Formats: C-alpha cells, structure tokens, sequence
C-alpha cells in the first residue's frame, strides 16, 4: 500500500492526475482523508508517482489506525523497512481529530526498538504520520520540494516571457494525457509544457506561429538540457500538412486567449484528426468559449473539466479530452 498527499489549490485535477499516473503503474486509489490519498499500488507505479506536478509526496503506507494507541500497537507489529537513521515526522492536515503531540517520540521508541537509531537532524529515512480522520503511518519515498517549480517560472529562464502557467499546472497537464513517449504542443509559446514534458523524458513537438517563439522556445529548452525535440513555425490549425504521416500520442497546450472561437474549432479538429485513437488532448480554455460542446462536436470525449480564476477578469477551465 502507498500514499499520496495532494495539494489543494486544484484537488480535483491532483486526484485525477495521481489516478492517470496510478493507472500507468497498475495501481488505484482506494480511499482519501483530506488530502490524504490511500493507494493500491507497488514498486510499478514509482516512475509514474515520480511524474507528479501536484502532490506534496508520496511513500509506503504502513499502518492506518483509528487512535493513536492503535497506531503504536500495530507499529509494533510492522517489520519497518528502515534504511540508515531514521526521524518521526507528523504532517497534521487540517481535519486532524487526534492528539499527536509527543507522537514522534512515541512512534520513534516503537521503531527504534527494532534496531533503527534515531537522527532528528539528518535521517536517512523520514517516517511520516498523517493525521486527518484517522491516522496513517508509513515511509515518505519522494518529496516534490515546491522550490524546484517555482524556480522555473519564466523570468528564470533565457527567453522570457510572462505567458506560461505554473510549471506545477504545465506538469499535469502532461500526466493528465498519460503521454509515455511523446507529446504535442502545437501553441508552444517560451515552451513552458514541453519544458516539463521534456523534463519527464518525453519526446516533445511544438509549433508557434510566431518565429520569436520558435526560437525562444528552442533556447530555454536547451536550457533545461531538453534534447529529443522537434519545433516548427506553422499553424496549429494545419498539423495535418505539418506532420503529414503522423499520429501523436498525446497534446497538451494552452491556447492564446482570426476570431478567437474560430481558431478553437479548427485547432480541435486539427488536433482530433492528428491524434492516434486512444489519445489524449490537454487544454485551457477560458471559461466564455464552451470548451465541451465544441471539443465534442469533433468527436472528443470528456475525462475531465477543472476550473480556475486566472486574475480579476480572466477564468478558465483546464480540459482533459479524449479521442
Ligand atoms: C500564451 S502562448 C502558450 C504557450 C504554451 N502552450 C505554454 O506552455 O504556455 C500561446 C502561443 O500561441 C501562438 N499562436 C497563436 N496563434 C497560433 C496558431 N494559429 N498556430 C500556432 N501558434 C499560434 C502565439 O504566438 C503564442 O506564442
């Protein structure tokens, strides 16, 4: 058993984004508290949790119990897979209905006992307790630092632009398609989703009708050591003639926001008919243009719908389709 906790901001997408992931790895979810996600998965699914833009971490769940004096006793019946020094750390959500003060001494005597010491200032294994409904106790196996993200928002990067969505959202939008392969950006812009795509070792392709941008993002995506990429100047409404004798595993882009609604049509029917059957489209549209409708004029299924406030007059909702 594993866990997962989300963040908050955009909990639907973070869900749905663990769940594409778990279904690469052969895993599900099984139950959540708060942002607390109970996984059904093993060792598999690690290079696909290893993927994610909106979780806090993930790790071997080990104990669920419902008190603390539960919590210790089956501790006590667990062999912890401990690796060097270990220290008790308690993230206490905001539903927590347990007193756990002092629980990392308690836990950590149980743990201790089994011949694992103790290092409060540089463990080599953290031991995690959850506390929210009930009480969960395991080992934490990644942490996704929020300061690696925001170190690449785009006034970091060589060719800046202020037109990206946070590299957190950028990522997801990418799991969200389950791209294993390769991936489309066909409104590429500074590049900020193939950065990421590209990060996760995916083959990536862009367009950008603008040849600054085509440029620019070339630059920052040799800045990130991105090499397995393919960029052209065109029309996203015309990925047929670009690409003329290939099917694409995956899209994902945000749109600017010719009229407007038209150029939405035609770029989801270039999409559509560029796609390989079972292919995924990720896309953002803003929250006046019916995304769905229109999306399923062409022939799309819909997975997923997930809104967000962009600033005082701007909304929008991410989209994950289906082909
Ligand atoms: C706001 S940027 C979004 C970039 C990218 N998907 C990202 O990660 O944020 C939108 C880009 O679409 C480009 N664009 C506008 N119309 C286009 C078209 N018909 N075909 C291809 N690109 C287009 C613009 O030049 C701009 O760089």
């Amino acid at each position: 058993m594993l866990y997962v906790e989300i963040l908050g901001n955009l909990p639907e997408m973070a869900r749905d984004e663990v769940k594409a992931m778990l279904e690469l790895g052969g895993g599900e979810i099984i139950g959540q508290d708060y942002l607390f996600l109970k996984v059904d998965a093993g060792e598999k699914a690690f290079p696909f949790l290893d993927r994610l833009g909106l979780a806090h971490e993930y790790g071997l769940l080990l104990v669920e119990a419902d008190s603390v004096e539960e919590l210790l006793q089956k501790a006590g019946e667990v062999e912890w897979p401990i690796k060097g020094a270990f220290k008790v750390d308690t993230e206490t959500m905001a539903n927590c209905r347990h007193d756990v003060l002092d629980l990392p001494r308690k836990l950590g005597a149980v743990i201790h006992a089994q011949g694992f010491r103790v290092n409060l200032s540089k463990p080599d294994t953290v031991v995690r307790v959850y506390c929210g409904e009930r009480l969960y106790a395991g080992i934490r196996l990644r942490y996704f630092d929020p300061k690696d993200f925001e170190k690449r928002k785009a006034h970091h990067r060589p060719f800046f632009r202020p037109i990206s969505l946070h590299p957190r959202v950028s990522r997801a939008l990418v799991n969200l398609t389950k791209a294993t392969r390769e991936i489309l950006d066909p409104f590429m812009g500074a590049g900020g989703i193939l950065i990421e795509a590209g990060l996760l070792g995916l083959r990536v392709y862009g367009v950008d009708i603008r040849p600054e941008m085509v440029e620019g993002a070339e630059t920052n995506l040799k800045h990130y050591g991105v090499r397995d990429y393919t960029l052209k100047l065109g029309d996203a409404t015309r990925l047929e003639d670009l690409f003329p004798d290939k099917k694409f595993e995956a899209v994902a882009t945000d749109p600017p926001y010719r009229k407007r609604d038209e150029l939405y049509r035609k770029a989801l029917r270039s999409i559509y008919n560029v796609l390989e059957d079972g292919g995924r489209l990720a896309i953002a549209f803003p929250t006046d243009f019916n995304g769905k409708a229109e999306a399923e004029a062409v022939g799309f299924r819909t997975l997923g719908r997930y809104y967000q406030r962009v600033h005082k007059s701007l909304e929008r909702y991410f989209y994950v389709f289906e082909k």
